[PDB]
């Protein structure tokens, strides 16, 4: 089966491509799998895959960390993302979310059913498991709970069957047979679990499946809109019907090469003690436990020498960045061309530990719309910020054509030298914000409402007549013969490999 | 003579240091010499010697460029800087700056006069010279003309003798016997000729001296304070009373051991197009001429085989980043100190392009202020933004104890996550701006006024009862124990030098 189609064949292209360590000897998952992937995470080494994890019982189970994190060289940065969708692992950010989105305005393409597959290989029931036994990870010193879920997808369906939602929150174990996890607004996960408590007749049917094929993984991510069934958009970005297995226990549909599959029910009425989780802006606030969605399990069926997927999350750089970031920039970036605005690109920043994004504009496209500044930011953070993708974004950054948006130094100078603070700027101040960001949550004003920003960094004459100015920088202030001249005769004069 | 109190030993310094390039066949001024420093700037390689600069004529003149950039190194990332103060070239940019500030609670240690130095060893007169026919560079394409000032020292003295300031003020070429450059308020230049200009008798006498000191030109490009005489202040630093010889025109003293003196008057009458000029923001805005002062040149006097010193400043990184930001930097740290505030550290970041300055707080300290953000901010605001050491800083980012603010990443991970935006920040509307910055002298408002803002990074705990969480990083989110074992077993396990 393809890498991008089966996470099993993941692992090995990872192996294939000099990109794995396997850790064949004993490793505890209290702490020391996620501190080894979090050391990868912050120095971008390879990927771990721990076989031999202290509490594995029965095939239950190994770890792969870092499953979406950067490799060190640059011309395969993102070769890790590039393997989770068949693209060659020099793709760049821009040829990645091209890929995301290519399904926006594609027919999907639904999931085939089969009668089994590798996660039918093993299954225990309700009097054989015992979520606490297994080698749950704890992934930071402080968190609440053993974080079992980093990198699964929760599955969940309206109640009227028409919408069947794929998408990533974290949960931890609870006891034997529940996990607690998040589920808040305005994440589908949420939508839906609000339409079973309005009807209120049972709790929610649900499947948490790990290991899923990898292209499932990076939709899972993604703000894809309102309604749109995830199996089927990514059905349509890889050009094949994803191959789904029923349940055992109840008639949802699960990719069919899963590694692990949890299967039960997600309570209308049941809460209990969720978090603290490090998390993706790179803090833990010890002790801040609240009540969070209760998930009862089943039944747990998997794959023989079956793998978790875990994400140990934090500071710079892994998944929550990769890919939280990057696809909501991506969705962000075909709101705003639905929406008549003259963008071209988006990409939220590491630097700002993706809390920015980036807006790349056509500035003669700008230029026809004869509009101002003031104008102009009210109209992209209007669009933005009332919209579920925008969610986790609290500032927007308006650049011109001469940006890479995907290069953090070149925003950071335009931002640093073309926005003025407070004139450049419009807040947003009554749309709903992302709590937790420090500064939202833990900070000095309402958790979930405002803290939000555009900034422009257009200068005023790409609004009427054209850039104005040239950088003072080689590129630019240079004749090309000279840069060439100079370039031809560098290492001859004594100064100082793209692949490395 | 020590590298630090002589420009030739200087040199000298650099090629013992593996951290120079000679190039001994024809450089042309014209846009080559620049561009190979420019490239050199962006890369951080070798400073570049230009010993066959076409158009070099009795000995006028040699180029040494990228003077106070970067190391391509961590360890010795800042050692050009370090070999201008007699530092070890692995000092860190705290003992850099600790060194430029350590003057200032000593007494000065004044000149002393001697009756001659290497800087007598050629001169011209007012017949036998003419600035147009020397080898003045072109430093970017759209410049405004040849801009022979960039890295030398222009000496002025009040009319009443008894304020001698040393300082870099870029000026380009206007005719045979005269420069143009930039005289502007609030710099001392600008404030000593106005003294000047009010006593309305004479134009001020004049001095600009080239490859100075390296000691000297750092204090050049610092804002000490008003009134305070570079000279002596430089003498205290070194704990050597620096050796100057007179002028032969007029009565201001020299560097007995400067590369190149031009001797003659500012006018307080006459001005005469300067610039545009590829500036340290990263931008030149092409036929952006306007009216500047104007310089008459009436001796050259020089050493055999003279060096001219050349910044070929703009995107990063330059001595325009290395030296501006991290002096003003340093500056405004004690300012703040002297000021009742609990600062213990201020850096420019780079990545600002030095328009922030990141101020770490000490925060038991401020716990025992028992006060709050708004009134916090106000206060470092009014101390920095009204004072000259802030001019050129249109962002202040109070930090806690925990953020290197040497550390670029850390900062922006800081301010990113832990200020809120409007609602953290105070803007400073009614403050002098700094007009280079693009967005002020080409934005939308005000070139010379407002357009700063004080971002507090402060989280709310850290004035009441301490900092509440820990990062979710390698260091803060694993046990000592933990951490040893894995970087002991990180090269036995398969993953991947401090000198590199
Ligand atoms: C890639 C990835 C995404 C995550 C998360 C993680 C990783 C690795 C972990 C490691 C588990 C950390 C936390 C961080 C935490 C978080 C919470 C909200 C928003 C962003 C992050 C959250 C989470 O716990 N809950 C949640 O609601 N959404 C998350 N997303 C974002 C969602 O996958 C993304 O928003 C999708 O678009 C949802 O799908 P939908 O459009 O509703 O169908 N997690
Ligand atoms: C290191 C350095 C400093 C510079 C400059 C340069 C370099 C290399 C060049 C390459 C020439 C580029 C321009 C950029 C330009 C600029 C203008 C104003 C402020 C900052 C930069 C300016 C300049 O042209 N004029 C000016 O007023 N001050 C400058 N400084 C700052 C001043 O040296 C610094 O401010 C000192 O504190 C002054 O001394 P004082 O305290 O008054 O005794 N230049
Ligand atoms: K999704
Ligand atoms: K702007
Ligand atoms: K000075
Ligand atoms: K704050
Ligand atoms: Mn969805
Ligand atoms: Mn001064």
């Amino acid at each position: 089966q393809p890498a991008h189609l089966c996470f099993r064949s993941f692992v090995e292209a990872l192996k294939v491509d000099n990109d794995l360590v396997e850790i064949n000897t004993p490793i505890d998952p209290n702490l020391e799998a996620a501190a080894i992937t979090r050391r990868v995470c912050e120095t971008n080494d390879k990927a771990p895959l721990f076989n031999n994890l202290i509490g594995m019982k029965n095939g239950l189970f190994r770890i792969l960390g870092a499953p979406g994190s950067l490799r060190k060289s640059s011309a395969d940065r993102y070769g890790r993302l590039a393997r989770h969708l068949a693209l060659p692992p020099t793709a760049s950010m821009r040829e990645i979310l091209d890929k995301m989105l290519s399904a926006s305005d594609m027919p999907p393409i639904p999931p085939t059913i089969v009668p089994t597959g590798p996660c039918k290989e093993n299954s225990l029931d309700d009097s054989e498991f015992d979520l606490t036994e297994l080698p749950v990870p704890l992934i930071h010193k402080s968190d609440g709970g053993k974080y079992i879920q980093t990198y699964g997808m929760h599955i969940v369906q309206s109640p009227d069957g028409t919408w069947t939602n794929w998408s990533i929150a974290r949960a931890m174990v609870h006891d034997k047979n529940h996990l607690t996890g998040l589920v808040i607004p305005p994440q589908h996960i949420w939508q839906i679990h609000q339409m079973w408590k309005k009807e209120g007749r049972s709790d929610v049917p649900w499947a948490l499946a790990f290991g899923v094929p990898p292209a499932a993984i990076m939709a899972s991510s993604m703000p894809i809109p309102d309604g749109v069934t995830e199996a089927g958009y990514v059905g349509a970005m890889t050009g094949s019907s994803l191959e789904l297995v029923k349940c055992d226990t109840n008639d949802l549909y699960v990719p069919a090469t899963s590694e692990i599959v949890l299967e039960g029910t997600l309570s209308i009425s049941e809460t209990g003690p969720e978090g603290p989780f490090g998390e993706m802006h790179g803090y833990i606030f010890p002790g801040d436990t609240h009540l969070g969605a209760k998930y009862k399990v089943n039944r747990i069926t998997y794959r023989n020498n079956a793998i978790m997927p875990m994400s140990s999350c934090g500071r710079l750089t892994d998944e929550t960045h990769t890919m939280i970031g990057s696809l909501a920039a991506a969705e962000i970036r075909k709101l705003c061309q639905q929406n008549d605005l003259p963008i071209t690109d988006a990409f939220a920043p590491f630097e700002s530990q993706v809390t920015w994004v980036a807006l790349r504009v056509d500035t003669e496209k700008l230029r026809a719309m004869k509009t101002t500044s003031e104008g102009f930011r009210k109209r992209v953070g209007d669009v933005v910020f009332n919209h579920k993708a925008g969610y986790t974004i609290h500032r927007l950054v308006l650049v011109g054509d001469d940006i890479d948006v995907y290069e953090g130094k070149d925003v950071l100078w335009a931002f640093s030298t073309r926005c003025r603070p407070g004139m450049d700027e419009t807040l947003f101040e009554d749309v709903r914000g992302f709590p937790l960001i420090p500064y939202m949550g833990h900070g000095n004003g309402p958790a979930h409402r405002g803290g939000k920003v555009v900034s422009d960094a257009l200068m005023p004459t790409e609004y009427t007549t054209g850039r104005n100015w040239e950088a003072a920088d080689f590129n630019q202030s240079y004749p090309e013969d000279l840069k060439q001249k100079v370039l031809d005769n560098w290492t001859k004069m004594g100064f100082s490999h793209h692949h490395h």
